[PDB]
């Protein structure tokens, strides 16, 4: 149930091989962000090449036909936007996170993790003195267990014999040599069996410290991880951060000026010159 | 080639046509754009839940576990955002495109619309007193091609026939004539030739005049659709554009204070507590 209890070091010892399990994790929630990220921008330049070529190919013209295009330019500036996200979260946070994993973890060969392989180890041996002398203890609590368990068997036994009706000139004595027999055992037993409880005692503030050195050495290689993953997630957002970019703002004032550029009576004096009474016409 | 010539105006009445058309093609444009924002929103959600769950059922637990969390929920907030861009897409810029596609344009029970019809109509009217003109003197410089062609003809048959000997002497009076009749038609087609030229030059100023108030119209009509489609495209860029929001800036507003929330020694003090020394045991007694 607890800690101290035997064998319960173990739950320390998993959360190092979780630590190796959370890293890879960690390298896939981003790794799918970043696969999020480029199709976004896949769409995004598919988008605006088709609309490019359909602006152009089109009947709109001139200076209107113009601001259009500057209206695909921006898919193309946001793709590439989207497009250094997904760069940024692969080759440096994704990365990062691969590489310390390797000089964190050591897969062995039979065979878990070096580390984890360590911790055991390490546990085992400061609680090994302690579990030799419980299981000392043990045996001395339940052999008595069932000496005292055998000393009341005969003293209500012999009462309830004494009334019996029959034999008792040595069936007498028998009854009065097997009760006080386990006297001497619930006496001696116990002597011991209390004993051990007392080496054990002795044997304890050193078990006691030799597993919050484990444990804290435990505590020291997570704490490492844990300062990762935060230092980690912070270069994430910044590089998932577009919400004040620079480059993000000139792709939108550039695509309003261009809009505003557009210069309905300009293009109607190109359509009057080349397609209208502007043209030239030779008169018979 | 040139506007002037008869059924060239056709160039600028296909203009009506072509403007009902990229109304269409501007809101199939904004459509298509819209859905891809919908996309990449549903797939930041899509995500958001599957990792949200992976995290929560995983190892990770305390502050860190959390700061990873907000992260998901960043990408809820970016999510939202896009949703909003592709719904005013497609309920004012698309919607304000479809409206003035039908208040602009207005479909015959026979074909094509009534402004095309319309203008097709005005540039006939315009040019058919000009036209039938025309019609005379195309057949002038014909006519006249034809008595020059026929009179060359007399003039090289009688010539054929100045060193060719007899027969005879009637067939002469009638080679003859042939080519008094041809000199004379050179003299009278030319006459009739020059007469429409100029017929013509007088029926000319009203011809421009009327071409001119015709196509005004069509611009009039023009200008309307290129300055409405400047109009909403300010519109599609005001909300394209993410590069300055409040909601938007607060989502990293709140995601970097999340995970600086995190913190190491608070999550190691809770582990061993609960789960280390810190934890009491039932030391053994008699
Ligand atoms: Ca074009
Ligand atoms: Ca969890």
């Amino acid at each position: 149930d607890s800690f101290w209890e035997v064998g319960n070091y173990k739950r320390t010892v998993k959360r190092i091989d979780d630590g190796h399990r959370l890293c890879s994790d960690l390298m896939n929630c981003l790794h799918e962000r970043a696969r999020i990220e480029k199709a976004y921008a896949q769409q995004l330049t598919e988008w605006a090449r088709r609309w490019r070529q359909l602006v152009e190919k089109g009947p709109q013209y001139g200076t209107v036909e113009k601001a259009w295009m500057a209206f695909m330019s921006e898919a193309e500036r946001v793709s590439e936007l989207h497009l250094e996200v997904k760069a940024s979260l692969m080759n440096d946070d994704f990365e990062k996170i691969k590489n310390w994993q390797k000089e964190a973890f050591h897969k062995q060969m039979m065979g878990g993790f070096k580390e984890t392989k360590e911790a055991e180890d390490g546990f085992r041996k400061a609680q090994k003195p302690w579990a030799k002398k419980l299981k000392e203890v043990e045996a001395a609590k339940k052999a008595h267990h069932a000496a005292c368990k055998e000393e009341k068997l005969a003293i209500s036994r012999e009462a309830n014999s004494k009334a019996d009706p029959s034999l008792n000139p040595e069936q007498l004595k028998k009854l009065q040599d097997k009760i006080e027999k386990c006297k001497q055992d619930v006496l001696k037993t116990k002597e011991k069996y209390e004993k051990s409880l007392k080496e054990l005692d002795q044997g304890t503030p050193q078990y006691m410290e030799n597993m919050e050195q484990v444990f804290e050495q435990c505590q020291q290689f997570e704490e490492k991880r844990l300062r990762f993953f935060r230092e980690v997630l912070l270069e994430v957002q910044k590089h998932l951060d577009l919400s004040n970019v620079a480059g993000y703002k000139a792709i939108y004032h550039d695509l309003e000026q261009s809009i505003r550029a557009a210069d309905a009576v300009e293009d109607l004096r190109w359509f009057r010159a080349n397609h209208g009474p502007g043209m030239a016409m030779n008169w018979p």
